[PDB]
């Protein structure tokens, strides 16, 4: 049908409506945040209702929002006055919501700038609980007389939407191969060559690595280890670098001396196989089902890397275990993106599904 999400304040006087939880960041544009807020005039005797979208990097324990212990930096703020409206054309969905809700439904629309970072959440673990961080997008509606006075938290409604990063695939040639040649007490080297089928992968999509080994030595490769590793750099409040494997396959395959090897391995770097690992960047909260691995950060040409709170990157690693025991290895970069999203109105709680 036509799904619409809604959340109200504890008093039941202010309810926000949204057509989707996740808004897709295409490179050039991002989905508009078109919404409607239902007000109660008896509660708004003299006051107005504002809706503010805030993109903020946070640092510190997740369950705490207090001065001194929790750091936050606003990366983008936008304010609209939903009542009085004082009108930008409206969307089809907004017209339907006002048509159904009545005379006290008022619209609001945000246009997220493209260069802003996407929703990301780093879960550091039980040992270092204070190093948690991330950036979030919050839609907040509240009743006030202006944007300067202090507002009670339960007089307002907060909806943590996500911006997710999508990118189309490139029509150019296939990704280039990475090579390495190393000598292992040998007159001639061991040649390792790996490559990826695609450049841009999506969540839940497997990755095929093409491994090609030319062993011109007298040594024997005992094992072939293939893995996808996540790299995540914290750039705003406490500079840090994280290394975490999100997929692993130990192949017992053996490359003989003076022989040539070739094989295509496939691994599944899915969050469903990392529910116990920590120090890992996610695109949302570890509790929700719609949470996946953090998408690759799109670093634009000569762009401010610092105002993006966390930089996330992925690489496939291919390691050869030579018998003796040295190691020959190569890494392959790839981009992890969010999948393309592919009448009466039915309401539903905005709260994302747990477990
Ligand atoms: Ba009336
Ligand atoms: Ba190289
Ligand atoms: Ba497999």
């Amino acid at each position: 049908g036509t799904r619409v999400f809604k959340k109200a304040d504890p008093n039941g006087k202010l309810t926000v409506y949204l057509g989707k939880r996740d808004f897709v960041d295409h490179i050039d544009l991002v989905d508009p945040v078109d919404g409607v807020v239902l007000v109660d005039p008896e509660y708004l005797k003299e006051r107005r209702v504002y809706v503010t979208l805030t993109c903020a990097f946070r640092y510190g324990r997740e369950d705490l929002d207090v001065l001194g212990l929790t750091f936050r930096k606003d990366l983008f703020v936008a304010n609209v006055q939903s009542f009085p409206p004082a009108p930008k054309p409206l969307t089809r969905l907004q017209e339907r919501l006002i048509k159904k809700l009545g005379e006290h439904a008022y619209p609001f629309t945000f246009e997220i700038p493209p260069n802003l970072p996407c929703s990301v959440t780093l879960q550091p673990g039980p040992e270092d609980t204070g190093k948690a961080c991330g950036v979030d997008y919050e839609v907040k509606a509240f009743c006030a007389e202006n944007l300067e006075e202090k507002i009670h938290k339960r007089n307002s409604v907060r909806l943590v939407i996500r911006k997710v990063q999508y990118a189309p695939e490139r029509p150019g040639p296939q990704p280039t191969a990475e090579t390495t040649r190393q000598f292992l007490m040998s007159d001639k080297p061991l040649h390792l060559e790996a490559s990826l089928d695609k450049e841009i992968y999506y969540h839940g999509e497997p990755i095929s690595v093409n491994v090609h080994v030319t062993n011109n030595t007298n040594k024997t490769v005992k094992k072939i280890k293939i893995s996808v590793r996540q790299y995540a750099d914290i750039c705003l409040f406490n500079t840090a670098q994280y290394k975490c494997p999100v997929a692993m396959e130990e192949a017992d395959d053996t490359v003989a001396p003076s022989s040539t090897f070739c094989k295509v391995y496939t691994l599944d770097p899915f969050l469903a196989n990392n529910r116990e690992k920590r120090g890992l960047a996610l695109d949302g909260k570890l509790k929700h089902e719609d949470t996946n691995l953090a998408s690759s950060t799109l670093l634009r040409e000569g762009a401010n890397r610092e105002i993006l709170g966390i930089i996330v990157s992925y690489k496939v690693k291919v390691k050869l275990v030579v018998s003796r025991s040295s190691d020959v290895a190569v890494e392959l970069p790839f981009t992890l993106m969010h999948p393309k999203p592919k009448d009466d109105i039915v309401f539903e709680d905005f709260a994302r599904q747990r477990l």
